[PDB]
């Protein structure tokens, strides 16, 4: 091991701008493809991630298709109109009126996924809990989602739709479990709270309120 | 919604830093305490994190007691105990001769939960995937894993328990579900690369392997 410590000032700043104005965008991706140099990096940042056991679980799909998108995009239509049909009076009203996606606007996609049995028959630290793999690929996708904020590419997460049909759509084996559907794209604007918020869907929790010493419910 | 791109090329190169150089600790945490005001800053890093719906499933237990974490330890030792007898021979060995916690010497360790009813009946996004507000506290989780590192502190999650012995210690209902427990202390050296690469556990995989385009298997 090496010396470290803290961060100066800056790059500290650099760091909280970052995770405080990264949004997860649906409407405002722009159409130019991302640069081949600039994927790696995305991707690069991503397999940093932790991961229990060592056991990099993850598997990335490159969708920059129009042919692909489509496919998609209706499996999220058929999946959307579903959990529109959840909601009733004014709630479902607003549920309509959201943009949950940005799958044929964004030129560029990302299905993360999580193969189950990679790390051979055990793996350290999923002897106990066996979803922490799945866990170590959200973490991936986090440090994608912050990497792109700071190439100011905006990224959004979908997760409205049967994965069986977007396993059929890409060919995804039976070991291995979508974590997530990412839609990526530049952007030259972006939401300075989280959009559901402002839309009136529901507002920031306050933080105090969810910290607890000790025990639980304990203030 | 306003103006937004990509971060100056010393911001950029910072959260790269944050990205590349966060490592999980078990042995390295010193016995300084952490200020209520950087517990603040950390925890109000996660707050940040995306979630399903704006669900904000999460709730942290900040766990500072001898006795908390001594029962806490125990219920980590049992299940390693058992999870060290899943190998065999040769590499068993090189289990036992890991460090996979720094329960009693992390003077801050922080419990992070997800409260799968909350949100209402139906929450957003999370209308095919129950699983999906899960996801949003281990984004929750990586967001405090890199703003830890930008303040010089590191963090170490642990997975090897009994979850129903720690709801049990920290008396976590029925409806909330343990996503990590995480050591956090200063720490001033840090490896170069995962600790459990550098002991022969398991290397870095090659990313070229895990990249597929438009379909599962394809290059
Ligand atoms: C696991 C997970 C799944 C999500 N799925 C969707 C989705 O399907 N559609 C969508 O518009 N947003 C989705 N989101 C984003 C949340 O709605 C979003 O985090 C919140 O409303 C806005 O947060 P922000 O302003 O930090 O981006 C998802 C977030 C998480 C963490
Ligand atoms: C969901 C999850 C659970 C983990 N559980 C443990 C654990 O119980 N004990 C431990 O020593 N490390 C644990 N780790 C850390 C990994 O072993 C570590 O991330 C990997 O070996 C290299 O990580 P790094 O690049 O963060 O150093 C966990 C990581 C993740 C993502």
């Amino acid at each position: 091991l090496t010396a470290a410590g803290a961060f100066s000032s800056d790059e500290r700043a650099a760091v909280y701008r970052a995770i405080e104005t990264r949004r997860d965008v649906r409407d405002e991706f722009l159409p130019e493809p991302l640069s081949e140099e600039l994927i790696a990096r995305l991707l690069g940042a991503a397999h940093q991630a932790p991961s229990v056991g060592f056991m990099q679980p993850w598997n990335f799909v490159l969708v920059r298709q129009d042919e692909t998108r489509e496919k998609v995009w209706q499996a999220f239509q058929r999946a959307n109109d579903e959990a529109a049909e959840m909601f009733s009076g004014e709630r479902q009203a607003k549920y309509r009126s959201l943009k949950l996606e940005g799958i044929r606007k964004a030129p560029l996609s990302i299905c993360v996924t999580c193969d189950r049995t990679r790390g051979g028959a055990v793996v350290l630290g999923r002897t106990h809990n066996p979803q922490m793999d799945l866990y170590s690929t959200v973490c991936a996708v986090q440090n994608l989602w912050l990497a792109a904020r700071a190439e100011g590419v905006g990224v959004g997460w979908v997760s409205i739709f049967h994965e069986s049909e977007i396993k059929a759509i890409l060919g995804i084996p039976d070991h291995v479990e979508i974590v997530a559907w990412l839609c990526l794209g530049f952007v030259d604007r972006l939401y300075q709270e989280p959009e559901l918020a402002a839309k009136g869907w529901r507002q920031r929790l306050p933080l105090e309120d969810l910290v607890f010493e000790e025990g639980w419910g304990v203030r």
